[PDB]
């Protein structure tokens, strides 16, 4: 059975089984007031995971999230709120995980939302040129400070998450909680085989992103690129690159046989994917996207085709998809 | 000879052998003024101890405590304030001894009671759903950041107050100074038998509740629930069904032969249980509970009852109670 | 060569040979204009340390050596500002060295103070009631909350010194850098055997008072207890019970004697004294006490005779004394 | 290739490959006005790297520092500032590496700066009154405090770095990002032979100074001490007498010798030495002084005289310098 909550990793935190980020869509596609209906809706269906990042959209998306939150008034203690930092400016100082930037970056961050802290500070990307040391040693500090209640790690390899691990044991400081990585069915092998081990050895949590793979997954690129899809909006010409590959094409050939799948389940392609990603209980939660209502209502019902998914269904899709990584 | 003022456990937070709770009564049972009255009563006659928790009439007897305080202006330095943190509102974050719930829920407590800290915050029960480490270091936090003076457990199993030591050492982080456990003639084996074990090993004390088992000790429910008794109270049915079960029965007939031995002593049957409970010295302080000033002087009346439990009275009780623990 | 400035211990805070205390005087014996006199003739004279006390005048003293710093307007970081916390009122917990009386009693004397810190905070006494841990906890957290620079002991054993020391190393906490202990040729042996072990084991410094054990080596009390004299003071029967004690006797029969050396040398008898305390490079600073302007002149004039302690006058002064303490 | 920006040894902190310095200049010899357009001109191409001491011009350098960033109106995170603490007044207690001056030291320069933290707080010089711990636990508390990012050190031996490591290590505080250190073509031992090793062993970066020798190396003295010279100016007897000295002639018959190579790559002196100071990729940034818009100018050029200095150009100098250290 379904547990809507639960913890995120071995950590005391706990989140809704869905989150909805902010990527593309606040402050940047969609209007404010399409967000704030978008924010609303989730949280009326029990989600309390709300991901963005200083980067997104120049800060505009961490300004509208935080309008939102100030609009509807909503109980801080209620909400799971979750930022990213790395890229925070033009100028060389403005952006990495050295202590300078993880300060001043989770500051203006912090002052965009207008909170006082982020449940959950993620450091974007691993950075080549700070020491682990130094960038523990700061997501400690900012934790001390009550600025953040726990930190994580976006895109880092399994040994970085655990060299993490090692400097907060070695020095005393505070272990990461969680690692948001990319999951849907063309990308399976880091979150299947890697971050099962890191949540067993140090209770690393995994909190999925682009679980449609910006949209992919949906089928809606099955024959071109439809207007006003993410991939015909300015400064994502590698995504339609993406979908116009040679692999890309291939994907949506796949996507056709998971279709058939899908109707005989029930449902949508969009929700047999989700529900897909939450299959298994090494997932925390995954984080939605979406551009309009009629998606995020749509994605939200993924809950309901879990049942459903058994190990026949299972298997099936992975003999469609045939990349099914190795444990 | 009774020394009125004790430490509590091997800390140096010095407290009278009988404090005052606010459970069911301030913000709830009793009005503002009764609560004034017995809290100015309490004060007045040495007590410097004073219970509460975020839980208790949805944050209102916090509020009560609070106002008092301001309005009677004692000095902050001469009191023990104390509350528990867990069951902090609704949602799901709301609940549980994650960082997160510790500091929004102590945070709340502090602006709800108009004071700057606790001397001592309380988890007020386990949490199976945050590891140690987390709730460890969330005190911790919140001692440093000068919110509490100490902390301590409540309902924890004398292996679980342990770990949380075991936790402290092995990151250097502050132990709890105390458990509050219920303690009365009808639940004797984690006060007299664990307890002193916690204390002599790692200086555990022992701060404990229900004295009278929510009023059953006083024979009050002797024949049937009385109006206006707490087992009356709506949200209280708990209660009236333990006190109506068979073994609630059997308890009123042991109470009755524990009437001779009041009689005899020259004192109340609530006298008599409430100094039962500080006849030993592993007991650092007894929080009691009262509707009305007559049941609170009563109570505090115990005290005189002290000197007269000799060897004989005492061993005469456990062979009413028939329930002496084995060391 | 005496060298007025020294290092107080090992540590980096450098305090003038002989300092001024606040002790019966500030707010107490005499006006909060002579006591300005007295803080600008020390001040004026090199003087930068000033001793004071939660305890002394109930606070007052503390809010005259406050009064006098703001209305001055002397530098802050030209001052060594010291005050002693054990006794901050009737209450059971506004008094000891648990964490609850250090933070509180320092707030509110850094408040009397009108300080934001103090240089050095000591702990008054030792306190039976409360373990070392707790005690050097306390004490490093107003450190690091930047209450006070650092911390020291007065009245503690050598042994109970060294246990603190064994906490902050144990748990790396901050050790204590100076022990206030009592000097003068009547009280000889810790500060002459004992402290100068711990200097060299854990860098202690050691500040001494009352250096004419309270006015009775000034021979002052040679024939009877003069009038105004502190032992003629309300609330110190207790210093005159010891001067006219078989003992105290004695004592001014030997400083008759000693009254011979000091014609002899060209100097007055608290001149011989206070240089004698300082003789031995031990001593970091001298606590003076002083009760008017023409005494405070006269005491800092015992600089002018060290040169002149010779080891034959050294030797004489022993004779006479007969309680040289054994090395 | 010449990469413009790098790393501050191990740390995360990234620095411009020249810095500007105000030593002298700033509140001092020239004019608010020229520094603001000093200071503009560095920032406008690209360099991030703004050094100040508390002592410098008394304060008034960080006073002209501050009021140049504040009316530029520069964001804070594309500015990299330091400052040195040591002499911060004539009060005994108003210099060297207590606690009591780290922290009154740096707030103070805090206060003249306009700013809230320094990235690097460096210690002006090593203090043999204070010993290591105290300072490397004073440094610590005002990173975690939140008054600088880093700390560093200045003028200190090789050995006395790696004994603020082990400090550092032994008792989990903050370990020094750098030492800024005097590096020119006549001062070259402990840039060259020794600050790689540091690097190499605990990751300490050099940032230098000095790098014309005080305007030596431009030649401008090869005739006399020329008017408006940093030479002849009041305080500064000392460089016009070791200009003057035996030793300073025989540097200016050597600069003769060198100005025929720098003829010889088509730039001047100043940029010969400057460019030769980063020719090697130890020395992560050199701090520029300057009096004019000119003198920066140049030696800002000296950046395109790098891809100039072969291994033969190299051998040259060492040739007519004559004082390559040993490896
Ligand atoms: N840590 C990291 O580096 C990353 C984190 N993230 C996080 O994850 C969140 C989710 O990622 P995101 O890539 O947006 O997620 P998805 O892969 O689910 O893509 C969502 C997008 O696909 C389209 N879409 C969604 N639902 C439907 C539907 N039912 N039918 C048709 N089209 C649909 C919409 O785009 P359109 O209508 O414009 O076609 C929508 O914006 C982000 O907001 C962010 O918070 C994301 C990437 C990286
Ligand atoms: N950590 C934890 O989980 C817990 C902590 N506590 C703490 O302990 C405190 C005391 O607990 P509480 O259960 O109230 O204590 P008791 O068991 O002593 O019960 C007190 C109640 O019994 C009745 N009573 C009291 N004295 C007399 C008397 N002399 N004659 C007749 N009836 C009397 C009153 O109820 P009425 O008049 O309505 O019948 C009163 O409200 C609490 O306020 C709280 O601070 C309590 C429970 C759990
Ligand atoms: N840590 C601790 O427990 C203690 C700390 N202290 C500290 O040490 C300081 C000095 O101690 P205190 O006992 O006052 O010092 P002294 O022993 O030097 O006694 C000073 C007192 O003696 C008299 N006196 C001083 N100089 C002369 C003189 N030249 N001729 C005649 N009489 C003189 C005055 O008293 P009068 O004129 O009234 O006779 C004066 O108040 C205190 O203020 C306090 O800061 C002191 C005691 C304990
Ligand atoms: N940590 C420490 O102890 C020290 C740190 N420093 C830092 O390093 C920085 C740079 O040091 P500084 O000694 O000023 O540097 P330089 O050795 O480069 O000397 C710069 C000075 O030389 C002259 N000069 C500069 N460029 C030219 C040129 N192209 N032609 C002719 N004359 C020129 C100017 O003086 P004028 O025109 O008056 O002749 C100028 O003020 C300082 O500002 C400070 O921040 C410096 C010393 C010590
Ligand atoms: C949540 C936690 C504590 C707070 C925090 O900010 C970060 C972490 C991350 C790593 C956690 C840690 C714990 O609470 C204790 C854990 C969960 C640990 C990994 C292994 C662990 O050490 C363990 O399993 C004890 O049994
Ligand atoms: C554009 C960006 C920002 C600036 C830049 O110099 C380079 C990139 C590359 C890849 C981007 C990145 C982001 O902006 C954040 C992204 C988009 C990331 C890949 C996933 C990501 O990490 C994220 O957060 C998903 O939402
Ligand atoms: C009060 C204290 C210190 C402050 C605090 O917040 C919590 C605790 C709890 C556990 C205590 C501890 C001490 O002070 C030292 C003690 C009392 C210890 C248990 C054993 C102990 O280690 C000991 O016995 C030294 O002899
Ligand atoms: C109602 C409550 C709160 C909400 C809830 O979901 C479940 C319970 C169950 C048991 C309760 C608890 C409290 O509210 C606090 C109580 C009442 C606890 C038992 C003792 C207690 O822990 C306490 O503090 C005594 O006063
Ligand atoms: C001043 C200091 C540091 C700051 C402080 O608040 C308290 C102390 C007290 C004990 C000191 C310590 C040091 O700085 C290092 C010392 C001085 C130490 C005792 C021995 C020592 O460990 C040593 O000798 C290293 O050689
Ligand atoms: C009166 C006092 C305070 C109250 C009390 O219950 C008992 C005493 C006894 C001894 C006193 C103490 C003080 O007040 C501080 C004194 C006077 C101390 C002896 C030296 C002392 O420690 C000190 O500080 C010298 O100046
Ligand atoms: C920057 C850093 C961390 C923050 C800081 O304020 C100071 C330092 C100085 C020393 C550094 C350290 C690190 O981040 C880890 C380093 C760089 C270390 C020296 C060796 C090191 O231990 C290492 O090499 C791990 O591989
Ligand atoms: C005058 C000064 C300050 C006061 C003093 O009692 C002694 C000196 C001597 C040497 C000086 C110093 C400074 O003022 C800072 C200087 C000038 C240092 C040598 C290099 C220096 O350390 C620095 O910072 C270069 O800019």
């Amino acid at each position: 059975m379904l547990q809507f909550y639960r913890n995120l990793g071995k950590s005391g935190l706990r989140v809704s089984c869905l989150g909805l980020g902010t990527w593309v869509t606040f402050g940047g596609q969609i209007t404010d007031e399409m967000a704030e209906h978008l924010m609303t809706l989730a949280y009326d269906n029990g989600i309390n995971l709300f991901d963005t990042a200083e980067v997104y959209a120049a800060g505009k998306a961490e300004v509208v999230l935080g309008n939102i939150i100030k609009k509807k008034g909503w109980r801080r203690s209620s909400l799971v709120i979750t930022t990213k930092i790395f890229w925070g400016g033009k100028a060389e100082t403005e952006r990495g995980l050295s202590r300078k930037h993880i300060i001043e970056g989770l500051k203006a961050s912090l002052e965009r939302l207008q909170l006082e802290y982020v449940d959950v500070v993620f450091a974007n990307r691993p950075d080549p040129n700070t020491p682990m040391e130094e960038t523990v040693r700061a997501m400690t500090h900012v934790i001390n400070q009550g600025m953040a209640m726990y930190w994580g790690t976006s895109r880092w390899s399994s040994m970085e998450i655990m060299e993490a691990y090692s400097v907060a044991r070695q020095f005393n400081l505070i272990p990461p909680i969680c690692e948001q990585a990319e999951y849907h069915m063309f990308q399976r092998e880091k979150v299947e085989v890697q971050l099962p081990e890191l949540f067993h050895k140090i209770g690393v949590g995994a909190m999925t992103w682009s679980p449609l793979a910006c949209g992919i997954v949906s089928g809606k690129y099955d024959s071109g690129i439809p207007p006003y899809s993410r991939a015909s909006l300015k400064g994502y010409q590698w995504l339609k690159d993406k979908i116009l590959s040679e692999e890309g094409r291939r994907q949506q050939a796949k996507l056709k046989e998971l279709q058939a799948i899908a109707e005989r389940l029930g449902c949508t392609l969009p929700q047999l994917a989700i529900a897909w990603c939450l299959r298994n209980e090494g997932v925390s939660s995954v984080l939605l996207g979406a551009s309009n209502a009629e998606q995020l209502m749509e994605n939200i019902g993924a809950i309901q085709v879990l049942p459903k998914l058994s190990s026949s269904i299972v298997h099936e899709i992975d003999s469609i998809l045939g990349n099914k990584p190795y444990s």
